[PDB]
DNA sequence: AAAGATATCTT
DNA sequence: AAAGATATCTT
């Protein structure tokens, strides 16, 4: 299927290629920096060709946003099936050591999930799937990156800002947690777990319907949350009480 | 001076080189996307070797943040004078057609300017200068060709996501404005003007001390600013009356 | 944890 | 404009 083909293509491409710099039209190469600010950008760009190739192979049109603060990174759909759109978002995070627990920010909880057309390319109801392509990289111990330029002959001598990279594709609701991923920017937080758990989808919500109800009624501050719910257990008790 | 040389080098490099993609150690090239999240990263990386080259020529050490989310992008200082550090931050914004008005977000107003060691590499009082290297690019619409990978022999064929790029170097206080650049993320806003005004330094503050005082006492919401000041005129009247 | 940093945009 | 979106991190 589209999903299985995309997952195979992602593993393969990632296992074969290692990004090491930005290149100019004149052939001069500039090395990469250490921060996720740099790496999330690199992984977004690395993924575009893969996604588009697999999508074409299945008769899916691929669209990127026009406005810069609009979700998702990629909207896939067949012209004949306008209400069966697939949303793909690329998310990045790091680990200092290979077997540590990681977590992702999974998007705002006050935008499109509460208002059908807010900050989203197409109305939220036109999407039948929301996939997360997550990249996890291990930072290198050296805090000092290279500050000189290179040429094509020196590609093998350019130091990489990451030690290793792992990728996965998974439905957003399956990996969503019950604690916010950010405060002032009100993001949904993912489960705090090992890479394997994201791959296998060991989440906390019983369904996508529960995931949505939880995040649509989550309060912004703990003060407001204390009289409602602060976690999954409390949310379920809140349902029992009659949503009050 | 360090400053004249740095801007001559940036201006020169920008005219002779055009970034067109990221490259893998295997020689595969991936095209660039058209949003600022992407170009901001590219311009940061493009600037690094130039800043380091010019700094070394003048005997300065160049240091990048050891921790993420710490200002500034580059800290320059002579070993013999640790308390006269220079902060350089790279900022990017876009324009839809050349010669329109632009504005930048100039960093937070509730972190290091109010608390000497908050989110900054070295205590704020050890910096004698805060320079902003600003990049302005004219946005260009993404085409189908940008969604495939390329080879080294095709560098000149890869489409660029920008039509033109202008660069300037100026002191932060000089180009700082009196209105916030963001709400929930409390950023200082720059003057809203044409590129030449940034190069020339036609700002609104009379001194760096006025700039600091204004932003150290700027309230976070218009409700709270109502009885204090919302702009430079009201701030000056407020100062005239005894800060009441 | 929760709250508020990092950079920049949109209406 | 002011306020709150986009992604992610740290204390």
């Amino acid at each position: 299927s589209l999903r299985s083909d995309l997952i195979n293509a992602l593993y393969d491409e990632n296992q074969k290629y290692d990004v090491c710099g930005i290149i100019s039209a004149e052939g001069k190469i500039y090395p990469l920096g250490s921060d996720t600010k740099v790496l999330s950008t690199i992984f977004e760009l690395f993924s575009r060709p893969i996604i588009n190739k697999i999508a074409e192979k299945h008769g899916y049109i691929v669209e990127e946003p026009k406005q810069q603060n609009h979700y998702p990174d990629f909207t896939l759909y067949k012209p004949s099936e306008p209400n069966k759109k697939i949303a793909i978002d690329i998310k990045t995070t790091y680990t200092n050591k290979e077997n540590e627990k990681i977590k992702f920010t999974l998007g705002g909880y006050t935008s499109f999930i509460r208002n059908n057309t807010k900050n989203i390319v197409y109305p939220f109801d036109q999407y039948i799937a929301h996939w997360i392509i997550g990249y996890v990289y291990t930072r290198v111990a050296t805090r000092k990156s290279s500050l000189k330029t290179y040429n094509i002959n020196e590609l093998n001598e350019i130091p990489k800002p990451y030690k290793g990279v792992k990728v996965f594709l998974q439905d957003k609701w399956v990996i969503a947690g019950d604690l916010a991923g950010s405060g002032n920017t009100t993001n949904i937080g993912s489960i705090h777990a090992h890479y394997k758990d994201f791959v296998e989808g060991k989440g906390i919500f019983d369904s996508e319907d529960e995931f949505l109800d939880y995040w649509r009624n989550y309060e912004r501050t703990s003060q407001l949350r204390n009289d409602k719910y602060n976690n999954i257990s409390e949310y379920r008790n809140w349902i029992y009480r009659g949503r009050k």
